[PDB]
């Protein structure tokens, strides 16, 4: 699965895009 976060992607996962959500970009994490 991916993950919207912020301020990074966790030990593991790949930045894949981004998210927008409640007026911040996250990454988006796989």
């Amino acid at each position: 699965d991916c993950y919207c976060r912020i301020p990074a992607c966790i030990a593991g996962e790949a930045a894949y895009g981004t998210c927008i959500y409640q007026g911040a970009l996250w990454a988006f994490c796989c």
